[PDB]
């Protein structure tokens, strides 16, 4: 009756755990040891997973979900009927598995070489060049070189990947793969919701862009910077211009205020990756949240290992037995990686909070929620006060404040258009409005229209700049990070009120608030069990996504930018 459904979900649950546990293992062993062997064993455990999905997913398809009374079991069964790639016929499944492997690998082993000099990798070499060099020509060398070797090299596999991920979405009942992705939020009004959210951030973003443009004009000179045109995409301190905080020192509002490079100070005081994660764990436990188990310290890879190996992109790992969780990060000892550690630590925290739900229901209330936990804590960590107490700053005034808000704005506000544009591009690739004759040009339309950037070198057929960003070859959806950046402010705003904080939201530090831990924990325990507005409502007292907490956090900076931009006559925007 209803009792065959009960028995099925029970059985899918027990067998999931085993097969997922074995595949997590092999997937780890390869990400920390790119070989042809580990390559194999994984392409192997991929088959086993696929066959477990096909068999439970076939059975789930046989139940009429209409007729189910139990809401939890309805929801599990509905989700298991989505086989994903396992829906592909054997040949294409094999081809698709090969393509993704080849895209990841290509991206991860790319190097940019000086002629008769030596060869730079993405992490940490090209990252450091992008972060610290202040020579137009050196930045251009790294920016173009990366697109030339990672970008172009992905172009050969993308149309084939597109057809396969589309085929699988069709055979699971969606129209294309972007439709499939959008459905993880169960929110039919999503595109307009995000559009509305994006439009509310424009005044802050335009104001920051104009102010930074003026600062680059001053450093790199009038012949290199059009004061009414887009910013050249290689001057923002980051490979993708997706965060700008590495150029903080070109744009300091109040340089007469005392300041310490945090990065400078961590190095002096002999901080290690271990310390960075220990600090993050301490922040989690200060709120009454879970510590990572002892196993996590034994088993994680928290630095690039030394013995000539690895996938360096930071990621968090659930191994699906509720005891083994891990992080794999090639940590640099800087502020940027300290934030990243917090980010990954929040994914770990979610894994532990939801470890007792059925597996099908082990996900964020929405993917945006999974992305926001670590970030919320890190907004507290980043406060001057908190950093003072870490012995990483000297630490008052209106001046110090604006400076601080400007550091934050170079991370949070600048990323808003970036994080928005990625899936706008991919959605259009998936639904077939953009073709391989068009990939790059349409990537540039979006970079220009949302971010107000231009390529420093004309692009030519043969370029595929999207493949130069990790999530594109690895096929990881990106809109999550846009949702994250909005909702992390809302959460931060709510946790500050729970914690008894008063006055300006950007002074809040929720370290050691047990009230704040409780809101988060009950939200995270829900997993993917309830529509996400219910978790929003638990954390924040209402159920909608809203820009107003972000706007209100940055409100002093927006007043400052307007006054400053107006003094100088800035024309906000670009043509
Ligand atoms: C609809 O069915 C759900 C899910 O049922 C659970 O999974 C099924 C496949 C069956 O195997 C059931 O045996 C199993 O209960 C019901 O949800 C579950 O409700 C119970 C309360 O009976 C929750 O249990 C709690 O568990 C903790 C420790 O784990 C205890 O401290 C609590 O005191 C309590 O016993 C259980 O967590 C919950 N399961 C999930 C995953 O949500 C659900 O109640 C049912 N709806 C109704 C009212 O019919
Ligand atoms: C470095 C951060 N890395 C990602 C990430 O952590 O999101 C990595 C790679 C892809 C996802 N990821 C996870 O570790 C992760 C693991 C599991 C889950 C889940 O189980 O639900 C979700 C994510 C990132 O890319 N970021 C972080 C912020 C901005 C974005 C970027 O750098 O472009
Ligand atoms: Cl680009
Ligand atoms: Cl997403
Ligand atoms: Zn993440």
């Amino acid at each position: 009756d209803e009792a065959e459904a009960s028995k099925f979900v029970e059985e899918y649950d027990r067998t999931s755990q085993v097969v997922w546990n074995e595949y997590a293992g092999a997937n780890w062993n390869y990400n920390t040891n790119i070989t042809t062997e580990t390559s194999k064993i994984l392409l192997q455990k991929n088959m086993q997973i696929a066959q477990h999905t096909l068999k439970y997913g076939t059975q789930a398809r046989k139940f009429d979900v209409n007729q189910l009374q139990n809401t939890t079991i309805k929801r599990i069964i509905k989700k298991v009927q989505d086989l994903e790639r396992a829906a592909l016929p054997a040949q294409e499944l094999e081809e698709y598995n090969k393509i993704l492997l080849d895209m990841e690998t290509t991206y991860s082993v790319a190097t940019v070489c000086h002629p008769q000099g030596s060869c730079l990798q993405l992490e940490p070499d090209l990252t450091n060049v992008m972060a610290t060099s202040r020579k137009y020509e050196d930045l251009l060398w790294a920016w173009e070189g990366w697109r030339d070797k990672a970008g172009r090299a992905i172009l050969q596999f993308y149309p084939k990947y597109v057809e396969l991920i589309n085929q699988a979405a069709r055979l699971n009942g969606y129209v294309d793969a972007g439709d499939s992705w959008r459905s993880m939020y169960e929110t039919p009004s999503l595109e307009q919701d995000l559009e509305r959210l994006f439009q509310e951030l424009q005044p802050l973003y335009l104001n920051l862009h104009a102010y930074v443009r003026r600062a680059l004009h001053r450093h790199y000179g009038a012949q290199h910077i059009n004061l009414e045109g887009p910013i050249p995409a290689h001057l923002l301190g980051n490979m993708w211009a997706q965060t700008w905080s590495n150029i903080y020192d070109l744009v300091v509002p109040f340089p007469s205020a005392p300041s310490m490079d945090t990065t400078e100070a961590m190095l002096k005081q002999g901080w290690t990756p271990r310390r960075m994660f220990k600090e993050a764990d301490d922040f989690f436990t200060s709120l009454g949240l879970l510590p990572v188990p002892p196993e996590f310290w034994q088993k994680s890879m928290l630095e690039k290992p030394t013995d000539g190996r690895v996938v360096c992109h930071a990621s968090a790992w659930d191994f699906y037995n509720g005891k083994d969780f891990r992080i794999k990060q090639c940590t640099t000892v800087n502020l940027e990686d300290l934030v990243v550690a917090h980010h990954e630590m929040g994914h770990i925290q979610y894994f532990m909070q939801y470890k007792d739900l059925p597996v099908a229901l082990r996900e964020g209330a929405n993917p945006g929620f999974h992305e926001a936990i670590g970030d919320v804590l890190a907004l507290s960590v980043s406060t001057p006060k908190h950093l003072h107490s870490l012995n990483l700053l000297s630490s008052g005034s209106d001046e110090h404040d604006i400076n601080f808000l400007m550091k934050m704005a170079l991370d949070k506000i600048a990323f808003i258009p970036f994080s928005y544009l990625v899936d706008q591009w991919r959605w259009r690739v998936f639904d077939g409005s953009i073709t391989k004759e068009n990939y790059n040009q349409e990537w540039w339309s979006l970079r220009l229209k949302y971010q107000g950037l231009c390529p420093p070198v004309p692009r030519t057929q043969g370029d595929f700049d999207p493949g130069a960003k990790f999530h594109i070859p690895s096929s990881v959806p990106y809109i999550r990070y846009f949702v994250s950046f909005i909702i992390q402010f809302q959460f931060h705003e709510a946790l500050c009120q729970a914690a008894g904080h008063t006055g300006p939201l950007h002074k809040c530090d929720i370290y050691q608030s047990k009230e704040a831990g409780q809101r988060l924990a009950t939200a995270m325990k829900l997993g993917f069990s309830r529509p996400w507005p219910e978790a929003m409502q638990l954390i924040t007292g209402q159920p909608q996504m809203s820009a107003s907490a972000m706007l209100s956090y940055f409100k002093p900076l927006l007043d400052w930018l307007r006054t400053e931009n107006e003094l100088h006559g800035e024309k906000l925007g670009w043509p």
